[PDB]
């Protein structure tokens, strides 16, 4: 099932793990460029969503507000997770926001083209990342509003 | 995750649920044209896979091998679950075929533009249609190749 309560479209917000409590973020300098983070709130950590529609109704970019890149999850090449000019010129670039099934409020961030989800630890490395596989409270997230 | 053994395209076979056992038929006349059945094998329940590339990759068109139809999935009008010319001209034609998180041997038939998995059960009216909440057995479903 679809989250239910996906921003709306150009609405700025914050994506923070559940279970971690750290935040993604995208910047242009310094790898990792996309990563997750444990500290103040910064710029490079605000995102907004492109719509899909039509082949990708359902679907979404995700958009940095400082630098205007958006967001991608591939298994093809490192690195996995990453940022790229445009408003989503790549099928890689589409995620889909799936409630998680027992956790009403939060969801996991799919990319169709690559059949993974992203997540967020504390213990092995690489601690943030993508995944293909079982379900894991790790790879839970919530829209946190600006 | 993706369901790992999709059928090859164009080769043949048919939709049978895990539980009930029941298969899918697609017709071209006499409402409904999409729907389950329990009983012998018959040209009408065969189908091939029209792979999906771009935006559709990840996802397929489930083509009928007598009347070329392609299957959809919608939730906007009535029918809900049924079937279309073309090889898969239109959105909700396209099919998503998730593993189950619990037995790897079977699978969802998810449609991404409605957000909906097909079912087939043997309780309440409707039998057969599509669905969009929690995970059932009664959506699992089995590629019985030919
Ligand atoms: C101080 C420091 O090196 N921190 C590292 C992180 O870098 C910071 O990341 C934030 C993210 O909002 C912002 O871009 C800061 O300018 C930057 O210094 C980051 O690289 C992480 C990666 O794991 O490590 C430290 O936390
Ligand atoms: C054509 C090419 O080699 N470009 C590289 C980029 O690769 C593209 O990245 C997008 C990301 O959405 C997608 O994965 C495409 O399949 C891939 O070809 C990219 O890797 C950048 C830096 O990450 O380097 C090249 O520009
Ligand atoms: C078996 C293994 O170590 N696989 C690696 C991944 O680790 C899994 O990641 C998920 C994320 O939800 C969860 O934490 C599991 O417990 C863990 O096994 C992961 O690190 C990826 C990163 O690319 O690499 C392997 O697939
Ligand atoms: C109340 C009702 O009609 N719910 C339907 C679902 O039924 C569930 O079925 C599973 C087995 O698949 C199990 O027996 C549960 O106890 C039962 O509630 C199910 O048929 C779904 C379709 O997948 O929708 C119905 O609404």
């Amino acid at each position: 099932v679809n989250f239910p309560n996906i921003p709306a479209e150009g609405v700025q917000f914050r994506l923070r793990a559940r279970d971690t409590g750290y935040v993604i973020y995208s910047r242009t300098e310094n790898p990792p460029l996309v990563w997750q983070y444990n500290g103040p709130p910064y710029d490079d950590q605000l995102f907004t969503l492109i719509y899909g529609t039509g082949p990708r109704k359902n679907l979404y970019a995700i958009k940095s507000v400082p630098n205007g890149r958006v967001l991608f999850s591939r298994t093809s090449a490192s690195p996995y997770v990453g940022n790229i000019a445009g408003d989503g010129t790549y099928n890689d670039n589409w995620f889909q926001f799936i409630q998680d099934d027992n956790d009403p409020n939060s969801f996991r961030i799919y990319d169709l083209a690559s059949d993974t989800v992203l997540y967020s630890r504390t213990t092995a490395d690489p601690k943030f990342g993508n995944f293909t596989g079982a379900k894991y409270d790790d790879q839970l997230w919530h829209f946190e509003l600006v």
